[PDB]
């Protein structure tokens, strides 16, 4: 419905992100504490982490202080990389771009 | 009205005569609640998240109260680690995501 993708949540709230100079599709996800992206190379050091969701847990690599643009908004923060079914923008970066849930 | 996302967006819901805590989740297509009984008919469904699929019972035309707002829709019931209010019902309480 109302445009990015979409504001009233009748369609998935999908946006384009840019990370490591590549464009990807991601979901704005208020139910995600953390941002999680499919396998890709990121600079710097990382640390393993397991995170859980509906189905159980997956091991991810945690990269801190990564520059990522989200729907045109610049953010710099933690990105988890692993076998997620969807690229997810979680609250750690939603707060950086000033996203709010209103109702 | 406006929920910041510095913490998890948790609300109280009333469903099937009980009160529960649930997460307002724009990343969820569907509402999924921990095991409970609901009246009427249901059919089995599989739903996938991070870390694979779980089997749930799909109940249609269930009335819920979310933070005070009544709504009706499908509710999936099964071994989810968190009660999640998905877009199918967020739309019914006029939730929007703004930035
Ligand atoms: C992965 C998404 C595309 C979909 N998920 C909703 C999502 O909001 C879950 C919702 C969620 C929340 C807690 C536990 C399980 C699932 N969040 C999630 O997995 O976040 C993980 C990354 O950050 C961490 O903080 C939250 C858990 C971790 S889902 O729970 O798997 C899901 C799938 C299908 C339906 N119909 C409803 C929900
Ligand atoms: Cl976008
Ligand atoms: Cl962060
Ligand atoms: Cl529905
Ligand atoms: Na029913």
């Amino acid at each position: 419905s109302f445009n990015f993708p979409q504001i009233t949540l009748w369609k998935r709230p999908l946006v384009t992100i840019k990370i490591g100079g590549q464009l990807k599709e991601a979901l704005l996800d208020t139910g995600a504490d953390d941002t999680v992206i499919e396998e890709m190379s990121l600079p710097g050091r990382w640390k393993p982490k397991m995170i859980g969701g509906i189905g159980g847990f997956i091991k991810v690599r945690q990269y801190d202080q990564i520059i990522i643009e989200i729907a045109g908004h610049k953010a710099i923060g933690t990105v988890l990389v692993g076998p997620t079914p969807v690229n997810i923008i979680g609250r750690n970066l939603l707060t950086q771009i000033g996203a709010t849930l209103n109702f």
